């Protein structure tokens, strides 16, 4: 389903072009801006390990997550990520370890070396 979609499907959208943050756009957002770094975001989303252990979603906390671009208060896929957003846009994410939590991992949610998904959708964005 969604996260070999994005294997197969996904846009890489890192620099680098090592694939190791894949997008598919699920459904289209609205204007011309998008987040730029310094920004507070208002995001609702779904996050799992790629193998499908850990589901984690905003819904749960009943309440929109909200971070500031780039302020390294999510991982780096999130900051490339959103900043190709549109508000209103629904994204699909699938993220290599290198741009999530890498080697180390981040126990006891996230192995070593693990492949994340999201699913986001961009609510707001306001300048710093
Ligand atoms: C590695 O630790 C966690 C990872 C993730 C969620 C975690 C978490 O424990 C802090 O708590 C979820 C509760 C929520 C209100 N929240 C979100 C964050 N802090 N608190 C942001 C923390 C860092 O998260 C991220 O950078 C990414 C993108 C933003 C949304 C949360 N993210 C996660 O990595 C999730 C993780 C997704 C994959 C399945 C397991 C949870």
């Amino acid at each position: 389903g969604a996260p070999a979609t994005v294997t197969e499907q996904g846009e890489d959208i890192t620099s680098k072009k090592d694939r190791g943050v894949l997008k598919i756009v699920k459904r289209v957002g609205n204007g011309e801006e998008t987040p730029m770094i310094g920004d507070k975001v208002y995001v609702h989303y779904k996050g799992k390990l790629s193998n499908g252990k850990k589901f984690d979603s905003s819904h749960d906390r009943n309440e929109p997550f909200v971070f500031s671009l780039g302020k390294g208060q999510v991982i780096k896929a999130w900051d490339i990520g959103v900043a190709t957003m549109k508000k209103g846009e629904i994204a699909h994410l699938l993220i290599k370890p290198e741009y999530a939590y890498g080697s180390a991992g981040s126990l006891p949610k996230i192995p070593s070396n693990a492949t994340l998904f999201f699913e986001i959708e961009l609510l707001d964005f306001k300048g710093e």
